[PDB]
DNA sequence: GCCATGACTAGTA
DNA sequence: TACTAGCCATGGC
């Protein structure tokens, strides 16, 4: 299992997976770090994705063509699959997904499922929010989530939104 | 408004209201009684029934109620009244039943604010896990009343399980 | 208005008031700063109240003999008055207090009123907790809340509880 | 338009 | 058991 850390406007992102397939995408200081058992530094890895992320922040990207290995509970899976439903710039609520995937009255259970997302950004755990419309939490900081949302309505540098 | 305290297996019940219409029924140490005048001759229709209930004979009250409270509380309480004797529903089920699904916690609090205990069968609402989860005059009373309605016979004893 | 700032196990406390009657008592980085308008420092001030606090933190003093002047809402005064009810070493739920000043349903409301208690220990906003058992929030952080509650529970300095 | 609430509910370690 | 990135109705402010 190979891993690579690139820079970003919200800080270093660390991608990981097998060959060309991402298993992980995490940030600096976000809760629930996976055990990184058998991880190897590979500077040239995930070049496809690495390009695409850079573009995303640069404004020019909206849909992510990448290969993913999502490993986790069928409830967790069913959720995360739904997250990719969510288009660029749009937002859904915790409650709404619990409906979409047919687990009505599981609005909170999603809470956990979002946080155990192993592949941030590309799987958009940041596009899910409270029914009132408030950011309730983010693995890597509530403010970071905010910066990622304010990118997607106005193409505003997360470099900035981040210190508000 | 005029009021009267009586006994029961679970200790003093205070009934209150105006004329023969009942606004409150409160048991001891529960979760503002201004202008209230004690009148030990009142609500005897109600009081009769409340003994019958505890004897395990009455299973359908016949009293006039005055349920002052918020819109959402009315709707809840009114829904409490549809729960038959010796059955039970979840806080969820009620939420659904009043067409405000996913409010069940709120049902909890409306349920908390029942101004008229027992006759409004708020104690028959329970957790979807079957858990008791709390009652105004304590959990042990809740258990007692439920056990009573199950057995159609006094569960005076159940207060000390 | 005089004030005097003294040391304590939970960080320095500042007492203010007129002559010998206490109007405020607050901690560092406490939520809801009041304006210190026309405050002038008096390092000999309130020596009654002081020698009691040292004794309170030594676990010896249990009931404060002190003249207060509280200022706030019709309601806020009801709540704060309800607080001097609570004996050393016991607690009450938020809503429990609500009931006791004849205003059921106002739990979340008593929330704020504590927030705004001008005198922090002597009037024990710290002895008020969520019915869940979990302790909900505190002016100078839960660390400090926890510590005080443990102090009363042990009749013994709990100045490590800050770090638990 | 803010919240230091609470008789809920749903999945994991 | 007991954890939560939730929820909805509140009552002051």
């Amino acid at each position: 299992v190979h891993y690579r850390t690139i820079d970003s406007p919200i800080g270093p992102l660390t991608l990981a997976g097998h060959g060309s397939v991402l298993t992980n995408l995490r940030m600096l200081e976000q809760t629930y770090e996976p055990s990184r058992t058998h991880w190897t530094p590979d500077p040239g890895a995930f070049s496809g994705a690495v390009d695409q992320l850079n573009a995303y922040f640069a404004g020019e990207l909206t849909e992510f063509d990448v290969e993913l290995d999502l490993r986790g509970t069928d409830f967790q899976q069913r959720v995360w699959k739904a997250l990719l439903t969510i288009p660029y710039g749009e937002t859904r609520s915790y409650g709404e997904i619990a409906d979409q995937i047919g687990a009505p009255g599981a609005a909170r259970a999603v809470g956990l499922a979002n946080g155990h997302n192993p592949i941030a950004i590309i799987v958009p755990c940041h596009r899910v929010i409270g029914a009132s419309g408030k950011l309730t939490g983010y693995g890597g900081g509530i403010n970071r989530k905010r910066a990622l949302l304010e990118l997607e309505k106005s193409r505003a540098p997360a470099d900035l939104t981040l210190f508000d």
